[PDB]
């Protein structure tokens, strides 16, 4: 369902359903969400990169694990927020690599990676509205942060299929690869990111995303209890240490 | 006051005082308010259209009866702000045409539309600040999210005159057209998306308007609710149908 | 420390340890705010212009003491973050003019300006991550606000050095000068707004500070109740005379 793999402090994770383009079942998020609490817990993991096999990286929820089943949406949805809520809480850094179509909610988890990279010929389609659905697994909450409240609009408004230059131009991915080359660029990105010091990262994610509903003096707070603890780490001492002798830190993630 | 108009679902709404560039009064706003309620209450219409008549959109706050006694600008608004309130809450798309001048409260009421298109030569100034006032009508709620903290800032304090090319830029509008194809342009877009899941849209605008402040969890809370809603709706069921049948859907509204 | 000086309703406050790039220390950090107090509570200061002696706008957090005992970043920003509290609070224009490097807290400071410009040859560095600490003095605040959720991930994960150019592209500066002539704009700027209507702009950054964690309602009530406020100075009687009688008005911040 999910192929695990590890290279230099590196978890790549890859949606692998390549024949129904990556589309999402319950089945699928169980073994995301177990992957995900594995990389979090393992300390050799400094990093994750996620990915889809095949031509698309997920084109969202398989409509064949319905059948004609009446709609549960409310509850149906409870896998895929016990994912999101993994991806937004992890304490080391996502790197995704959109590989080729992301649409539904294969797009709302593409977008909760800290560093996003498309390949050519990649696109982004919100795809809900066409078939009469909200924006879910966190989408309404990261598009309008990540592109805009202007841009989020028509986004899910109107569900134009985005192409890869598109996503960068508006944020949706910080980079455009050629295909044979998405791989390569990501793992390298997220190898450099394992090298990071990973405190650091996962206190910065956090304070990031509950930046915009606290009042000024309330962020102010949560940065300093934050770097209290950022400060306390053996990463930040080599990181002055590092500085002073004029050399590369080398940081362990503690 | 303000002209109404009714094709294939679109509720066609003109701010009709041309003579005085569609100044904003009391009485405009009443029968906005009016416009307005009669459109969220008519379930025949699933879209409207907002526009100005004459040579501007709408130049802002009438100026005429100031001095007449002591200024109330907080009673004033805590009357009127039910009409921002209703904007806001429409159950169905809004489409606004920015035909001329859009400045003040007449900025702040173009800003509210879902999709917004501007007709070339048509302008945008906060203007507010130049006759010592803050932005109101809901600008400082819409400004910073719809072009970001950095341009609100630069917009709203130093007032310039924006081109419809560079409102464009800053996504105060989705599109930029020739002035004597503006309502064309617009009406067609507005009839598109009358013919779209009214319900979808409604509750997508629902969630866009809670997205800062609420937490990540909260968020997914309501949009699983909110999914949940969607998804009893006639127009998911004929989505579904219309996808598995590879057919166009024929959406209702419901 | 910190050189003050007045000049046409314009208090100019100037980071003064040039041989440490304006590095920042709590005795740096006590001159500021008091300075900023004194700017704040004098009547006649209608504008505030921040700037760096030297090569450097502020390379950040002097690491001089570090080592000397346990870091204790918490208790050090619980103690400092009044002067963060004093920026955002100043209820008047503050234009900051960034004359070369702005890293790390020198950053956070920057961009607290209302109106910020960089010379040719200024530079960006969110810097905090390089030794393993999380962005702080605002910075997790302001950032995803001013640039946007995608742009701020990347400036704070990757810290990468910003040439004003690209900061003036973000929004993380309004304008670019020659070197030689930064002062001489930033200064102009200054003055021009130490003539506009105070408190029209110290009601309106109060509205932008508080903006995205408030609901639509509770956003429109405080528009009320600012408008009502500003309706009552003097300056908004002087701006619709102004305006009426075709001629600029002549505001005194009252």
């Amino acid at each position: 369902m999910v192929l695990k793999e590890r290279q230099d402090g590196v978890l790549v994770l890859t949606l692998n359903r390549p024949e129904k383009l990556n589309a999402i079942t319950g089945e699928l998020l169980d073994a995301l969400y177990a992957a995900l609490k594995e990389g979090e817990e393992d300390r050799e993991v400094r990093a994750l990169l996620l990915t889809g096999a095949g031509r698309a990286f997920s084109a969202g929820q398989d409509l064949t694990e319905f059948g004609d089943r009446k709609p549960d949406y409310e509850a149906h949805l409870r896998r895929y927020n016990r994912v999101v809520e993994a991806l937004s809480g992890l304490e080391k850094p996502l790197v995704v690599a959109v590989n080729g179509v992301a649409a539904g909610a294969g797009m709302s988890l593409a977008l909760w990676g800290d560093l996003r990279l498309a390949a050519v010929g990649a696109s982004f389609t919100t795809a809900f509205v066409r078939i009469g659905l909200v924006p879910d697994s966190g989408l309404s909450f990261l598009l309008p942060r990540l592109v805009g409240l202007a841009k989020a609009q028509e986004l899910l408004l109107l569900s134009p299929r985005l192409s890869a230059e598109e996503a960068l131009a508006l944020g949706l991915v910080h980079r455009v690869v050629p295909a044979e080359k998405l791989m390569e660029e990501a793992l390298s990105l997220a190898k450099e990111l394992a090298q990071g010091p990973t405190r650091a990262y996962a206190l910065t994610k956090k304070l990031l995303l509950e930046t915009y509903r606290l009042s000024l003096t309330e962020a102010l707070a949560l940065e300093a209890v934050l770097q209290g603890q950022a400060g306390q780490t053996q990463d930040h001492e080599e990181g002055v240490r590092a500085f002073r002798e004029k050399r590369p830190p080398r940081f362990q993630g503690r």
